[PDB]
């Protein structure tokens, strides 16, 4: 019944390791754009179907390759991913933001053919970690046209984002750098009531969570990508009555559980 829907039924644990569709990659030199510092696009292969495409960000310091992992992984349950270097490692939030804008244009207008043969350009939505997630927070209310934005242990000095776009924020309980009692926690509460919206906490982690293979990670991003990107109501079950022990913390509300 619904025609964006790609892979097998899902189970928990499938969601811990690399999906169904082998991954290409293609290098974006930084030269090559004007917008952002080029990055790696993480595509299906062995397909003839079309997919959502989504960009990241990574953080404040950081490179593209801090989130390789979850980009494949991303790519391998079935998106188009675009990870990018930003234009400088010190850019914030709100650059950040922008470069994921520019990054989204890129791959709607210029990404190599194999790449654009995979996209669904409909369908695009955003994720990035730390600074980047705060960028992530901040395109989210810049267009509505977004399918879905999820914050990885986000920092940003703004508390509060207007934004229609259906948000699963990651916050790492015991972060020093963005510390979850005063960026995740805030981002989450101050979000609109009639946005769908859930907030989970990874048990006892660190600011660098995102940056190695993580299964709750894992299971909520791709579950938020499903979930909204695709309309894969099959991922209702991980994101509706939880109870998770791998978190410290969960919070929603529930627009997304009738």
């Amino acid at each position: 019944s619904n025609p964006y829907q790609r892979g097998p039924n899902p189970t928990r644990s499938a969601l811990t390791a690399d999906g169904p569709f082998s991954v290409a990659t293609y290098t974006v030199s930084r030269l090559s754009v004007s917008g952002f510092g080029g990055g790696v696009i993480y595509y299906p292969t062995g397909t003839s179907l079309t997919f959502g495409g989504i960009a990241m960000s990574p953080g404040y310091t950081a490179d593209a390759s801090s989130l390789a992992w979850l980009g494949r992984r991303l790519a391998s349950h079935g998106f188009v991913v675009l990870v990018i270097n930003t234009n400088s490692r010190f850019d914030y939030p709100d650059s950040r933001a922008s470069q994921l804008s520019a990054a989204l244009n890129y791959l709607r207008t210029s990404s190599p053919s194999a790449v654009r043969a995979r996209l669904d350009a409909n369908r695009l939505a955003v994720a990035g970690h730390s600074m980047g997630g705060g960028g992530t927070l901040r395109i989210a209310e810049q267009n509505p046209s977004l399918k879905a934005a999820v914050p990885l242990t986000p920092w940003h000095t703004d508390k509060t984002f207007n934004t229609s776009v259906p948000v699963l924020i990651v916050g790492a309980e015991a972060d020093t750098v963005a510390p979850v009692s005063q960026h995740a926690i805030p981002f989450y509460q101050n979000l609109p009531s009639t946005t769908p919206k859930v907030y989970v906490e990874l048990d006892n982690a660190s600011h660098f969570a995102p940056n190695s293979n993580n299964a709750a990670i894992s299971v909520y991003t791709i579950s938020w990508m499903k979930l909204w990107v695709d309309n894969d109501t099959r991922y209702r079950q991980f994101l509706c009555n939880v109870n998770d022990p791998a978190l410290s913390d969960f919070r929603t509300n529930n627009r997304h559980c009738q």
